[PDB]
């Protein structure tokens, strides 16, 4: 399940990025 972890890290970028936007506004 090494391929799964790859995606798990790609999704985090979304949530994290949103946390910087929501707080920014």
């Amino acid at each position: 399940q090494e391929e799964v972890s790859v995606i798990d890290a790609l999704l985090a970028d979304i949530r994290k990025g949103f946390q910087l936007r929501k707080t920014a506004r």
